[PDB]
């Protein structure tokens, strides 16, 4: 409950303990958040 609709066990994006933000999986275990740089 922050503005839009809930995550079904999937979506997982939340605060990292007192951090940033990212967009963690709960089937793939990975996260999204992060951008690529060494181009």
């Amino acid at each position: 409950g922050r503005a839009m609709g809930p995550l079904p066990p999937g979506w997982e994006r939340r605060v990292d303990n007192m951090g940033r933000i990212y967009y963690v999986d709960h089937f793939t275990r990975t996260t999204t958040w992060q951008r690529p740089t060494l181009e």
